[PDB]
């Protein structure tokens, strides 16, 4: 029974990631990561030698969703409740004056003494990225609070209003500005500003800015979350319709003297790695590259998708951007013989196993960029867009990826001529989930009932110690995992309740910083994601 095991992880979760170092007063806060053997929660050694146990809210967000919607289909409120708690708890101890939370990139909780820490030395800043906090949830707790922070999020995050420069990281303690009231001057695409405006980060911005509408009807929150939006959509190649990853390149305040430097300051780094042989167009932007393309088609595109749903009439725009671009992806970059994604420039600029001739951001000279294989985050993005255009070139991206994902032929077009493969191995929660987006647009069956096999899968080969692990080798399991998120929006469908789990947007949370090695030096730029990477008897990797 699914909803049984999902139930008896969270039991597990609540006692093995719990606070266990203040008596029998804890706190509601959860460890980010417990090894499942024997209960030890996953650690960050600072250059000192101080170990705190990481308590990232930021990076346990799929979580929160899991654990309020186990509630909502068992009817049993302790889940529900528990988050709620650890909600009240930050904004109650973890939010300061300006709004803004100690999560993040760049800030979590120490379990242990309760503290607020700042593992990079340079960057003690709030940073999201791809990260989709559950708003709805600190909505229902603390509405006033939710708020300050969302607006909080912006006022740090927007360097200057006028223009729409953004940034990745965000101050503490600075007061408010003018805010949405600002005046607004639409600028021409690829306007040189200090503060890089990565869509990961822009992401969050659009998404924080839209629950403040939803929830408080805040029409200024609308205006610049879509403003925000058409940022990303209004540089995209006239021609072709790519890009992009972000809309404006770095100021060049100094001249570059060394290519392996790739600090900002020295201009645009893919005009510096590319320009000599590609041109103008070879602008950070533009480089269709793998991680950038999750980040636009998968991630952008699954909170744009739901978010221009919601808004009925005056999503529109937003849904035929979304949709736009998941076409010219399609058209430009998918190879259908071998299920990849060319490497491009958003010009149209096929990259594939292209040697780089010259040190810079992209990769060492020598590096050869190669098609990579389009991963089931892709077969959801495209399922979804399907649903609302039923393009068949949107189909033919999905019946490529689930094909090459071991799923059989889901047809020539959704419950024609299906042949999914029943006895799959795939026990990816993506590809589960975009095969309940599938199953709920067109109701054909066999789409669910190889779900259920996937969720099956999930079970017998992820479920491990009474946690979930993409590998049994794994040394620590992510208490955010999405295995059980995948699997209670499978309860969901089958009950006909899907609103009793909130929508995915595959968001998910880290943590960066300078991390002491086992002989006392300091590695830097670890990352969270790095540690439950590990394997039992592995150690990070000098980087
Ligand atoms: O594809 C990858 O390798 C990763 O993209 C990651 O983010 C990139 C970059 O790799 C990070 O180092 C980070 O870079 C910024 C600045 O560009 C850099 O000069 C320096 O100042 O560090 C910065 C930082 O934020 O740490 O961020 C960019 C980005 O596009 O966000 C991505 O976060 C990671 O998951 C990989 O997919």
């Amino acid at each position: 029974d699914r909803l049984t095991v999902v139930k008896q992880y969270v039991d597990n979760v609540l006692n093995k990631a719990s606070d266990t170092y203040h008596g029998d007063k804890p706190s509601p806060l959860l460890a980010d990561g417990v090894d499942p053997r024997t209960g030890q929660q996953l650690e960050w050694i600072f250059p000192d030698g101080r170990r705190a146990v990481l308590s990232n809210f930021s990076a346990q967000q799929n979580l929160m969703r899991v654990m309020s919607g186990l509630s909502q289909l068992s009817g049993d409120p302790r889940y529900q409740k528990r988050a709620e708690d650890i909600v009240r708890y930050h904004f109650q101890n973890y939010q300061d004056p300006s709004g803004l939370l100690y999560w993040g990139g760049h800030r979590f909780v120490d379990l242990k003494t309760l503290q607020p820490e700042g593992p990079s030395e340079k960057e003690m800043v709030h940073e999201l990225k791809n990260a989709y906090p559950y708003y709805d949830l600190m909505f229902s707790v603390d509405s006033d609070a939710t708020a300050r922070f969302i607006r909080g999020f912006w006022n740090a995050h927007v360097y200057d209003w006028r223009i729409l420069e953004t940034s990745r990281h965000g101050e503490y303690g600075k007061p408010m500005g003018a805010l949405w009231e600002s005046k607004f001057e639409q600028q021409p695409p690829f306007f040189a500003t200090k503060g890089l405006s990565f869509l990961n980060a822009g992401n969050d911005l659009i998404y924080s800015a839209s629950l403040l509408y939803k929830h408080q009807q805040d029409q200024g929150a609308l205006t610049w979350a879509k403003r925000l939006a058409d940022q990303y959509v209004l540089p995209r190649d006239a021609k072709t319709g790519l890009g992009v990853y972000q809309f404006t390149q770095a100021l060049k305040r100094e001249e570059p003297t060394d290519d392996a430097d790739t600090h900002s300051k020295f201009g645009d780094r893919a005009q510096r790695q590319f320009g000599p042989e590609f041109g103008p167009t070879a602008l950070e932007g533009n480089m269709m590259l793998k991680g950038r393309t999750s980040t636009l088609y998968s991630e952008n595109a699954l909170m744009q998708l739901q978010l221009g749903k919601d808004l009925g009439p005056q999503g529109q725009d937003l849904l035929k951007w979304t949709v736009d671009g998941l076409k010219a992806f399609a058209k430009y970059a998918y190879n259908d013989q071998d299920n990849t994604f060319r490497p491009m420039i958003a010009n149209g600029q096929d990259l594939s196993n292209y040697t780089l001739p010259r040190d810079g951001y992209y990769g060492k000279k020598g590096t050869v960029l190669k098609p990579y294989k389009a991963g089931n985050e892709f077969l959801i993005s495209y399922a979804r867009a399907y649903a609302i255009d039923n393009d068949p070139l949107l189909w033919k991206v999905a019946r490529g990826i689930a094909n090459d994902q071991g799923l059989g032929d889901i047809g020539t077009a959704p419950g024609k001529e299906v042949k999914v493969n029943m006895d799959t191995t795939n026990s990816d929660p993506y590809a589960l989930f975009a095969l309940l987006d599938l199953y709920h647009a067109s109701q054909v069956a066999d789409y669910r009932k190889l779900a259920e096999k996937i969720g099956d899968n999930i079970i017998k080969i992820r479920y491990i110690d009474g946690f979930f692990m993409a590998s049994s080798d794994r040394q620590y399991a992510d208490v955010d995992a999405i295995e059980p998120y995948a699997l209670l929006a499978l309860e969901a469908s089958l009950r006909n309740k899907p609103q009793a789990v909130a929508p995915f947007l595959n968001g998910a949370g880290f943590t960066e910083g300078a991390y002491r090695m086992d002989d006392g030096s300091a590695r830097v730029s670890t990352r969270d994601n790095e540690l439950f990477l590990l394997n039992v008897g592995e150690k990070l990797q000098p980087n």
